């Protein structure tokens, strides 16, 4: 109950008060039963006092028994000192006041309720299993019980640390006790010498008895003196204890607890100093047993909160949910996207078929060694997430990881240990690498990443790093994305010789780098969104021989150079989204063209030389002002797909019958009214495959419509 | 609660104190209700006192009742001994002091809290099920609560054994009680003869009564004498008991318990000696019942925890669980991956069928000699685990262990006794054994082994330890995986004349070492991923007459030297993932070739001399630029597998039907349009053999498709 609160001084004062109550009860009983004064008249009186002046004979006073009783009563009422007459009652009153002052805060509803809440919460935290676990690995019920206790502690903290009504009240009680003690000793010491046995009396009742002065004798005086002295000593001890209590409560700020020891002893350095009222209760409970404060300490810490949260996530995210959370990616690779789960669950490491551990805004992951259990991990994909892997897991990752995708905002965010990786081949960086001159100090780790094969720089580099040019001896792909930042080639690509795919995306070259031509093993080149106006330099590509795909996804090219005719080995030109007015036959002198993307341009007509090409598979002239489609294009076979969108009023030739290899085709955005029946002649044409407006779909013969539908 | 704490002497003293309280109450009520002195004047007196000097007649004293009362009160207050008047109060005070000094430690907060903690711990551990189990199974949840109780015991030990407050308080308590008994006896024996019936009194109040000397009679004197004598006897008994307690607490030392009895009664020799306070509290419990102490020494034990915890691992990890873990490895051998288990389970030592024992991240493992049961074990794995081991286990390893795997994060993880092995033949060490600033001292132990023939190593070694060449006398299977670091042979390889199989994985030589040439015993050679450009040194390879597999892949080989034609006994040649552009006929003159691979190269033409390769059984041109297949390839009847996908091939000659031995051909990512029917001619061919797109499969006739589906 409240025994745990009571310090040693409170127990001592309580027992002293019980002893004083015993004294008061004994004195009251004595006064009630045997308190009387025996009085005898004095025959010879001088100066209002007794002069004291055969065998001896008695002195006859000639007084009745009642006359004696009456003089006794009168002398006792008027001459006996009040202290000797009401001593036990004063002691009882003082003891009752002391007891009321000591037990007032336990009955005042506000402080009593607050301390009841405090003691209940303290006991429920003390007897919890989580605290004993904390000072010293998975359980379910204790987790939610502990999290509930943690929450209750939080609520109590806000409800009590607000203001001091318990500290303030206790402070007062002590002051009142001290001042009472002072007064009791002062008045009692002053008036303790008036308790005398022999009491001289003069009451002027001559008319009733005949004697003026009497020599009374209070037989209870000596015992009252003994009781008064013993009570004085008890009050002295009580006052000394109260003085110590007052000194203890005014030597240090009890309103400010510390919780420093546990914070700097048993880890849990996240225990803050509690404010007023709560701090007073903690200091008060320290007197009984310091272990209680340590038990309460673990529930006021943040690291304990994250440990419990982990254990909860451990129970919460069971493998079955994670197995459901498992997905497959574009590359048919099993993916598990972790989307702000505070800390990564421990259960996923038990899973074995995972391949993607994409993490995103999950602070302080600190990859556990249990990752060695999982074997299918190749790609890891840190996204705005710190990481501090442990040594064995670091070694295992060094021996197993294949792909890494680092995304971040701040430069330091990039972990150091990633450079210790030795079996890395795919590396992608997202987030500004610019260190504002004297850069690349972080990036220098790529020197030891000699096994790297493909690298990505989405970081707005004004200049290409020297580190990447050094490491590019064995490298294959530079997927560089500047998001509008102008990149200076500075002939540095000339170092790269084993390189085979290059992509300067949104790098705003405005011109061909003129250094790419030095490379002799390039096969796929991509210049997307770089404001290319005139691109004649593409003639230099005739020097290259491994080239198979020229990509110009977005630019402002106006006139296509005729010198393309020299190019022969290219296959998959994608020059869509450009200000191309017309296409010359010079592109068509090439014969190895597999894929063509003459779409989203200002083309007006199609030369018959498209049909001259005999290796085309997929074509697209979408969003072009194509008034008429030449029938000669239909000579070309092996046309798996053929895009026609947002075109002009046209008329599809019946020669579509010679499209046996057609599988997909669009006829939208162009003014058409009669789709030829020979469309059904196509053997691999599906209802969904042919994308046309519904009405044009209706213009077909009904049986042909059925044939397309069943496909 | 406190009943167990109280020994017999405490109970006896408490009952004695109750009896003295009864004495005090009786004396107090008697002295309050019939304590009065009856006094009569002495008419004839000589030297004060009372001289003792027709029918008898009463003596007339001429005193009224009130004068008698006055003289009674006066001679009671003045001429009555204080002991006779205050004997019940003195005995009441003494009994209160004795009770307070007997129950002082039950109210002082520090000692009371420590005693309550000890009582709760003893009561909990006394009802613990594991006590019985230990005193002599583990159950489901009793085991974890038992663990908690063991852990709580540890916290209580660390909390209470640092001080000696309880022992000092009991010392002072007994000392003070003994002093009080001595003082009580000394003062009461001296002042007990003054309690008398006849009390002569002279008070000099003649001026009020007329008589000088009186003879009084205290009627309560005899009863008070009897009570005083009985109380003196009670105090004598109390003091004797207190002196016995003092002698018991002074004999031997109460701050040093032993627990030796149990350490011999039920093994558990681990139980140490408890210190101050903890020892005192236990001694008292022994004085109550030694059984309680014995049923708690179990938790104080350490092997008891190891037992409960190791058997708790049995709860987690039974023999049946190991049967589930039993898995065939790459060497179709039963293995067990103990993924940071708390410790090696005992049941694991009961699978004679086990032969591959993997220990992974299992801390502080101490291998027990029960390995004697395990005879089938031939090879074991040591990942991230330092293993302490016992001498019979060393012996068993000495005549039974065949191969050893070790991977270490740091040098100290490597056990020293591993070199004490003699029958060991394989050691595939992995870690950071480079030992910077430590040269290669750890490897020195290797010299001890003499039967080793496999020394796989991957620790980014800079140089080669000379102990390696020392063991090279019997070493024949040397594996070095420098993992991206450079190594020099430094003519050391010429020393190991018995070496017959060499590879430098990721050792980055950029040059064929000359040391290997002088050695004639080699048969398998790999220079995987060493950034090799020119390989003309293969001319010296003609001096070799046992080489049958030159595998050179993941390199930048461009030109194949003519000296290839010189060597003849080559059987397997892996040149894939290189920069080869032309295929010289010098490899074609060779007839012994059976396994050939030129995948991931810059090859567009296959010479017809492929026909003169009848020994070929598997060929790979995967991911290349060849678009015409030489028909002479089909002359190699022994050929049974082709890897020719991801090419620009567009025609399969019908002669493919002549390959009866053929089993598997993949053609995905190839420019084929009409897949020939002669493929169905192959008898061993199966649907799984044809890894080809479903469209080309449908290009097959329905009977051919049916045959493939049948397989």
């Amino acid at each position: 109950a409240y025994r745990i609160l009571k310090p040693w001084w409170d127990v001592f004062t309580d027992y002293i008060s019980i002893v004083m109550l015993m004294i008061a009860v004994f004195g009251g009983t004595l006064q009630v039963t045997q308190d009387k004064m025996i009085c005898l008249p004095c025959k010879w009186v001088t100066k209002d006092s007794c002069n004291d002046s055969t065998g001896p004979t008695g002195i006859k006073y000639d007084l009745d028994r009642h006359q004696y009783n009456y003089v006794d009563a009168v002398c006792y009422e008027n001459r006996l000192h009040w202290f000797a007459k009401y001593f036990p009652y004063l002691v009882l009153l003082h003891t009752l006041i002391f007891l009321a002052c000591s037990n007032f805060w336990f009955k005042f509803p506000r402080t009593s309720s607050k301390l009841e809440h405090f003691v209940s919460i303290l006991l429920k935290c003390f007897d919890s299993p989580w605290t004993t676990r904390a000072l010293s690995v998975l359980d379910k019920k204790e987790g939610e019980q502990a999290k509930a206790l943690f929450e209750k502690v939080k609520k109590f903290r806000t409800h009590v640390e607000e203001g001091d009504i318990v500290y303030r009240l206790y402070m007062r009680q002590t002051i009142i006790k001290v001042i009472k003690f002072i007064l009791i000793i002062c008045y009692t010491v002053y008036y303790v010498h008036n308790i005398k046995f022999d009491v001289d009396c003069t009451v002027d009742i001559e008319s009733l008895t005949g004697y003026r002065t009497y020599r009374c004798a209070h037989p209870l005086a000596t015992l009252f003196k003994i009781l008064a002295s013993f009570y004085i000593s008890l009050v002295i001890f009580y006052g000394l204890i109260c003085m110590y209590t007052l000194w203890w409560m005014l030597r240090r700020s009890l309103k400010k607890y510390s919780f420093e020891s546990i914070r700097e002893e048993s880890s849990y350095s996240d225990i803050p100093d509690v404010k007023n009222d709560f701090a007073f209760m903690l200091h008060l409970i320290d007197q009984y047993d310091p272990l209680y404060s340590k038990r309460f300490a673990v529930f006021l810490s943040e690291v304990s909160e994250n440990k419990l949260r982990q254990l909860n996530l451990n129970n919460e995210w069971t493998l079955d949910k994670l197995r459901q959370r498992l997905t497959k990616n574009a590359q048919d690779k099993l993916e598990l996207h972790l989307f702000m789960l505070s800390g990564i669950p421990d259960t996923v490491f038990d899973l074995v078929e995972l391949e993607v551990l994409k993490l995103e805004l999950i602070p302080d992951v600190t990859i556990p060694p249990s990752i060695a259990q999982l074997t299918g991990l190749k790609e890891l994909w840190l996204y705005h997430t710190a990481a501090k892997i442990e040594a064995p897991a670091l070694a295992f990752l060094r021996e197993n990881l294949r792909a890494l995708h680092i995304k971040f905002t701040d430069i330091k965010e990039i972990p150091l240990w990633i450079y210790s990786l030795k079996t890395l081949e795919e590396l992608h960086l997202t987030g500004n690498l610019s260190a504002e001159n004297n850069r690349y100090i972080v990036i220098d780790g790529l020197r030891e990443l000699k096994r790297l094969k493909v690298l990505r720089l989405k970081s707005n580099l004004s200049k290409l790093p020297q580190v990447v040019t050094d490491v590019g001896v064995h490298l294959q792909k530079l997927s560089i994305n500047n998001e509008g930042t102008k990149l200076i080639v500075l002939n540095s690509l000339k170092k790269m010789a084993n390189l085979t795919e290059l992509e300067l995306i949104r790098c705003d070259l405005e011109r061909i780098p003129h250094s790419i031509f030095s490379l002799h093993n390039l096969q796929e080149i991509d210049l997307k969104d770089n404001n290319l106006k005139t691109i004649e330099e593409i003639i230099s590509f005739q020097h290259l021989h491994r080239l198979t795909c020229l990509k110009l996804w977005y630019n402002h090219i106006a006139y296509i150079p005729i010198q393309i005719g020299n190019l022969t080995n290219l296959e998959r030109l994608y020059l869509n989204r450009n200000k191309i007015e017309k296409i010359p036959t010079q592109l068509f002198y090439c014969r190895k063209l597999r894929y063509l993307d003459l779409s989203h341009n200002n083309l007006t007509f199609l030369p018959a030389d498209i049909g001259l090409l005999q290796n085309l598979q997929n074509l697209a002239i979408t969003a072009n002002r194509i008034e008429t489609l030449p029938p000669e294009l239909f000579q070309c076979r092996k046309l798996r797909a053929l895009h026609l969108g947002n075109n002009v009023l046209q008329s599809l030739p019946s020669r579509v019958g010679e499209l046996t290899n057609l599988t997909q085709i669009e006829l939208r955005g162009n003014r058409l009214e009669c789709l030829p029946v020979e469309l059904g002649e196509c053997p691999l044409l599906k209802r969904s495959g042919l994308v046309v407006e519904e009405d044009l779909f209706n213009t077909l013969p009904p049986e042909v419509k059925e044939r397309l539908w069943r496909a």
